[PDB]
DNA sequence: GGTAGATCCGGACG
DNA sequence: GCGTCCGGATCTAC
């Protein structure tokens, strides 16, 4: 899930976790688990919690509870279920949360990528993976000026700068394609080659992008098929280890 | 210390 | 058809 469906995510499960008490936690995949690094003390630790709160950083949950956070990446494929404990588990069920009241939190994940770290409350802004999480795309913290700092410091393209998680956070390879296009500006263009007027355009679009969606792709995924602004063929290459899509007439 | 490379995974695919 | 690719983000090494 991209950011926006991590929001969706945020906000839709809080309801359906609140205030139930963790009485059991199964680990079926122990490499999901990256802190602490024994998933028996992860398990362990959070029995007797009971969820407090959920909250979105980037692409991260962090779940709430009384004295832990549990802060869930799940990358691409990675989903979340409430279900009874009574039911069978669905396939590729790495982890699962079971509640006092018989309902269960499960986490699939074809992939298996996805990653669980817990630690104190008041520990985990300050450690991985939230420690040097950029901005909020959607937040005044992210702004132009913000943007222009970075890119005028860095030799990288500016595909690589908003791909950077400290820069931006969970700004995905589709938003970046999708808002370059938009902004009109060439996923390979150093970043320290931009403009004011280019960086302030691409804010923009990145807001607008990100936020459209939050609240229909013109380039990702789209290549061979005509532009939608232009009617040129959308191309592909690799600008910064990752599928990358544009218009070689609208972007420059 | 900025930045590239390695790493994790398995479905899709040559 | 069995090796290659690929996404995010963090760790390791230049
Ligand atoms: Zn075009």
């Amino acid at each position: 899930p991209e950011l926006p469906e991590v929001e969706t995510i945020r906000r839709t499960l809080l309801p359906l976790i609140v205030g139930k008490t963790i009485e059991d936690v199964r680990i079926f995949w122990p490499n999901i688990i990256r802190h602490p690094r024994d998933s028996e003390a992860f398990a362990a630790r959070m029995i007797g919690q009971t969820v407090r709160g959920l909250e979105r950083r980037g692409k991260f949950l962090k779940f709430l509870l009384d004295r832990d956070a549990l802060i869930s990446h799940l990358r691409m494929e990675g989903r979340y279920a409430v279900a009874s404990a009574l039911e069978p588990l669905e396939p590729h069920t790495h982890v699962v949360f079971c509640f006092t009241d018989g309902s269960e939190l499960r986490y699939r994940d074809v992939r298996k990528f996805g990653t669980m770290h817990v630690y104190a409350k008041e520990e985990a802004d300050r450690r991985p993976p939230l420690a040097e999480l950029g901005p909020e795309p959607l937040s005044p913290a992210f702004s132009p000026a913000v943007l222009a700092e970075r890119a005028v410091k860095t030799k990288r393209s500016v595909k690589a700068l908003l791909l950077d998680c400290t820069v931006v956070a969970g700004f995905g390879n589709i938003y970046v394609d999708e808002s370059l296009f938009r902004a009109g500006i060439l996923p390979g263009r150093p970043a320290a080659s931009l403009s004011s007027k280019e960086i302030e355009r691409l804010h923009e679009e990145m807001v607008a992008t990100i936020g459209e969606a939050v609240m229909h792709l013109y380039v990702y995924g789209r290549q061979g098929n005509p532009c939608k602004r232009c009617g040129t063929p959308i191309e592909k290459t690799v600008v910064a280890g990752r599928g990358t899509h544009y218009c070689p007439r609208c972007q420059r």
